[PDB]
This record gives structure tokens, C-alpha cells and sequence, in this order.
């Protein structure tokens, strides 16, 4: 079975509005969610669907942008580091799960790397 999505929303949370978080959104997660590699990170891996037994096996800290989309718009993030925590968990588990110069292991790698590139210009 496929584990519940992470949690995204917690009313009880204190909710702050940043220039990070903001950036986050409206540049990061935006430039991203529009690159031609990001459909296989636009939701959380269904591992049913795909006929992956061991994803869940192996990823044991799942995470996607559809995740880290809801996460940023319902000021679930106090700290923008939670943030890029999330994109890196996001990365890493893809080249957890695959193997080096699997093709979707390289658009992983350009997503990061574009992803670095904004993160670089992460306001003050
Ligand atoms: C076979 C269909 O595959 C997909 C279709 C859609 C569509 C994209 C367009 N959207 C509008 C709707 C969902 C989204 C995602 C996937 N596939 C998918 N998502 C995440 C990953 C992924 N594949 N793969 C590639 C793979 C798939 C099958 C067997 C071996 C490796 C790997 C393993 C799960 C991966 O790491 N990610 C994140």
C-alpha cells in the first residue's frame, strides 16, 4: 500500500510571511514545477500504480513538490531551511531508489541543480 502523504496543514502552527518563504513559492517552487523534468516530482510517488513493492521499502521519508507546494502556501514552514530540507529529501530519495546515470536520477540531478541556481539568489 501506499504510505498517507506528509503532512501539510496544521491550524496550531504559528504561521509567519518571509521574503525566504515567499521566494520559495513564488520563484523556486514555481520555476521548478514548470521545468519539462518535474512531472515524475509533482505528487507523491504511487507506488501501486507503478507497481513499486519496494519504494516503500526503501523511502522511508517520502517527498515531492506537490507536497512542498501545499507546505509553502499553507505557511506550514517557520524556516525556510525546512523548505530546502524538503527539495533535498526530494532529490536524494530518487537517487536513493535508482542508480547512477539512471535517466530519471539525471533529471533529478538538473532539477537540483537549477534548484541550487535560485536558492543562490534567496533574498535577505
Ligand atoms: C508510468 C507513469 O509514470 C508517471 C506518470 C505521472 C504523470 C505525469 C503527468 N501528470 C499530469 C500526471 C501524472 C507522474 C509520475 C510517474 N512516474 C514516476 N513518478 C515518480 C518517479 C518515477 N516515476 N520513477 C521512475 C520509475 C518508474 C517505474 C519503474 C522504475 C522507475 C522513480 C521511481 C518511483 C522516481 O524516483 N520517481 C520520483
Amino acid at each position: 500500500m501506499n504510505p498517507p502523504p506528509p503532512e501539510t496543514s496544521n491550524p496550531n502552527k504559528p504561521k509567519r510571511q518571509t521574503n525566504q518563504l515567499q521566494y520559495l513559492l513564488r520563484v523556486v517552487l514555481k520555476t521548478l514545477w514548470k521545468h519539462q523534468f518535474a512531472w515524475p516530482f509533482q505528487q507523491p510517488v504511487d507506488a501501486v500504480k507503478l507497481n513499486l513493492p519496494d519504494y516503500y521499502k526503501i523511502i522511508k521519508t517520502p517527498m515531492d513538490m506537490g507536497t512542498i507546494k501545499k507546505r509553502l502556501e499553507n505557511n506550514y514552514y517557520w524556516n525556510a531551511q525546512e523548505c530546502i530540507q524538503d527539495f533535498n529529501t526530494m532529490f536524494t530519495n530518487c537517487y536513493i531508489y535508482n542508480k547512477p546515470g539512471d535517466d530519471i536520477v539525471l533529471m533529478a540531478e538538473a532539477l537540483e541543480k537549477l534548484f541550487l541556481q535560485k536558492i543562490n539568489e534567496l533574498p535577505t
